[PDB]
């Protein structure tokens, strides 16, 4: 079930139990501390979406579409040229975004030439440490990336409808639909989703299995198995 | 202690908290969902043993000795030539089996030429993500693989008796004996086993520390530390 | 909060949930079993500090300054030439120590020529699986290693005062001050520490998020998030 | 077998599915985009060998022997001279120089290399600490200098290029261009894999990429 955690957030991303970040409605940025008694520390800056990876990589975008990577020093963030609306970092080497037109981009590893457009149209995306990438489009159709596995069409459609998706590793894929219903991937593409009790508007599914979410009213939860 | 989980299984393998599979007595295949309220989803096919790795690799064998690897798409399984009785996958690159004659094989990474025989005789085997491999023979003697570390005899005998063994990583080795008594490796080859309260016929020890087991009556348990 | 664990230890190191070692005041060596009902097994030998990594690497030093690496066989330990007072192993490839004069050394991977001196003076050090290295000096000043990232001064000073530090991965850094007060890194170098309720003299912060500590009276604790 | 990926390269390294780099004959540097349809982006600079790690680490050497580490913001020169280089991770970086002496990165940019006893012409360094090498003559060695062997153990066979992503993912080519992968059995160490290649890069996650004499690029399809 979900454990309620104090605080208020609008979006959230979890790469591992030790690297969990979110933004609130005012665009303040927070990082989870590891202590549920005082779970959040505000990190300076302003973001509207964030992607945090198991390896410590953190990327964000702001209201204007400006893109940032955390540099783990007193400068805090560095702006990376281009414009994005949503972003997910599975690792240093697997960072993806969606711009305001729905175009899909992948970080090239070159800050001087940082993005290559990957064919397709999405509204949210979730990238993993192992190369896993899932997305959803504005109508809720769900896709898994195949463009690095020889598929000239780049994406395979997986049945169902979701509005937010996260995939920190191949085996930890979660999403929510437009009515806030929570789902997790079964690993069977022909019976792909299990409904999970609860209600969320965004979700972050980590490489080590950690799952965090936020609901419509800004309430924050972590998934508890044991 | 052990947390009882609903369902009924005959064998089980855990590569990580997010990749846990089992088979029941009817040879139905199940994958753990991450929700203990509804812990299992049946995956189509029929298997008598399964090996699931932290990296998502899943291998199985059926009653006839047919060998399969999960392809994480709508085809579900692909049959790999050869015949095995027991199988363990520590990773994509560390997959081992034992055939009905007790001969030991290692997956070569070439589906057209998939197995090389490794000297020795075993009845169960457990392979890890870091290359770790342990086995037991029909009389219960316990061995750890040394054939990739210069040892011309391939295996070092470790004192004790076990009938099932699992080793998802060097530091997470568990087994059961023929009387269903549970043991975990101490890491001291001269005092190698600690008895653990409980009773199990098969056990799966994951790379991230997760431990699952099944008992003689098909009852399922996950190890809880906290 | 902290879960009390039975036993008595003077120092402790945790690389992952499955690789946690400590030494007691008599210099006996123990490894955590994974069962809190019987949490420790004594490993033969005598050490005054130990460093245990996620990948299974374990290094120690004894009262005389002798340095040892665990060989995961019936020989138990191998002595490595040189003299150290404190040691930390983040991985097989990231092992650091501090000698009795405060000089800082890094394991070269060559047992015949095992140490290179890294400029600076420390009293405790903590190394990670991802290359992360933090240290503190005798006055409590805190430093993070930058000498493999182009910095000719080798260390960046981070505000605060600590007497023991551990850093199993970039995102899991913990320390204690000389008054036994516990702190964890926020990831903001300008607001770097969060106070954690409790009292400890040594702490081990694992690559997978596990955190163990020992207090002044030898009492042992594991950090619990859920 | 192998899937042909468009382009042409002379040397290649894969640390993981998502970190694959190569250089072409002209010494132009390329990184795999993750899009098989538009598979390469050129990275500024000139190199003759490159090593890419699972954690994103990238090191290279130029024709002259200058050594560079990629900075992910393009290249910083690190003091010394090397002819080949491999990086399994930030903390496991090895190379050989033109005369065949073997070096490992110290983790100290101001004092960056320590020489390791022996003679090699290619080397593969893994994320888990695994190091394999081949000598001019084609003899194959695995490193044991960090586990009590006063350094290298010879494994039978002959190879001209070698790559190790992990203890369990080791590949090489012989001078005839035959491809081999390590079996995990020192007494029967090699399995021949169908095809012909001149360089190969093997990742920790099982990823394997290669280039043939003519510059054709291939990814192994398990
Ligand atoms: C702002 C610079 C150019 O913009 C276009 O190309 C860039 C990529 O070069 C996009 O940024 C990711 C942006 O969203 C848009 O599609
Ligand atoms: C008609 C096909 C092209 O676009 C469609 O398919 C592509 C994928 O092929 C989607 O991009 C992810 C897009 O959202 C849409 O559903
Ligand atoms: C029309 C059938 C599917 O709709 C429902 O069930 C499916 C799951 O089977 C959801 O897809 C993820 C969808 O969002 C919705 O809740
Ligand atoms: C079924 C094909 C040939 O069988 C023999 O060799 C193969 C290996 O080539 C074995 O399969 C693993 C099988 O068990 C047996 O020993
Ligand atoms: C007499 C030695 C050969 O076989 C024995 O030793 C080998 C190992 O050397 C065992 O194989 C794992 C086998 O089960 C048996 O115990
Ligand atoms: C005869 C002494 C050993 O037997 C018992 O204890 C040992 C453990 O010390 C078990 O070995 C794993 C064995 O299965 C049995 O339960
Ligand atoms: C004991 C051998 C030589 O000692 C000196 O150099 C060695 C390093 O070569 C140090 O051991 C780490 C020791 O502490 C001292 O500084
Ligand atoms: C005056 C500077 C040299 O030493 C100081 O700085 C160095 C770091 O530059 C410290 O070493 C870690 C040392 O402890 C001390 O604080
Ligand atoms: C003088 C101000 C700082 O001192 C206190 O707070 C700081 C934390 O802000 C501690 O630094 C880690 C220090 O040890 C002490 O407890
Ligand atoms: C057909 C295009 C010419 O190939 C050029 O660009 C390609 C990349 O588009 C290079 O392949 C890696 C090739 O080496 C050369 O520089
Ligand atoms: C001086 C700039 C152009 O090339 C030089 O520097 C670049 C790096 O800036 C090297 O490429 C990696 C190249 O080999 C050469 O040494
Ligand atoms: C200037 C020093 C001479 O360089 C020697 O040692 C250096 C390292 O100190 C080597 O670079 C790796 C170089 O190849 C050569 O053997
Ligand atoms: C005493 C032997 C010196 O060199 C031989 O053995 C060494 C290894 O001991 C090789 O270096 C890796 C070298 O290439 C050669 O085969
Ligand atoms: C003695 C056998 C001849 O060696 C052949 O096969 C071996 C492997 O058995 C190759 O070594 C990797 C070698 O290059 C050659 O092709
Ligand atoms: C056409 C089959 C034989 O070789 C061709 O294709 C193979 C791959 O199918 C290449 O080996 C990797 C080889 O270099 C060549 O390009
Ligand atoms: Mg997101
Ligand atoms: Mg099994
Ligand atoms: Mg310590
Ligand atoms: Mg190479």
């Amino acid at each position: 079930p979900w454990k309620g955690i104090s605080g208020s957030l609008s979006r959230i991303s979890a790469g591992s139990v030790t690297n969990v970040w979110g933004v609130n409605a005012a665009n303040n940025i927070y990082r989870y501390t590891g202590d549920d008694a005082k779970p959040w520390v505000q990190i300076p800056g302003a973001l509207t979406d964030i992607g945090a990876a198991a390896d410590g990589t953190v990327w964000g975008v702001n209201a204007a579409g400006n893109i940032y990577r955390y540099v783990w020093d007193s400068n805090h963030w560095t702006q990376i040229k281009g414009a994005l609306k949503r972003i997910s970092a599975g690792s240093r080497t697997n960072v993806w975004g969606v711009n305001a037109g729905g175009a899909i981009y992948r970080y090239t590893g070159d800050d001087a030439n940082p993005w290559v457009q990957i064919p397709g149209v999405l509204s949210d995306i979730g990238a993993g440490a192992d190369g896993t990438v899932w997305g959803v489009n504005a109508a809720g159709e769900i896709y898994r990336y195949t463009g690095d596995q020889g598929d000239p069409n780049h994406w395979v459609k997986i049945p169902g409808a979701l509005s937010a998706i996260s995939a920190g590793i191949k085996t930890n894929v979660w999403g929510v639909n437009s009515a806030n219903n929570i789902y997790t991937s079964t690993g069977d593409d022909k019976n792909p989703w299990l409904g999970i009790g609860g209600s969320l508007v965004d979700i972050g599914a980590g490489t080590d299995g950690v799952v965090w979410g936020v609901n419509a009213g800004g309430g924050i939860y972590r998934w508890i198995r044991d």
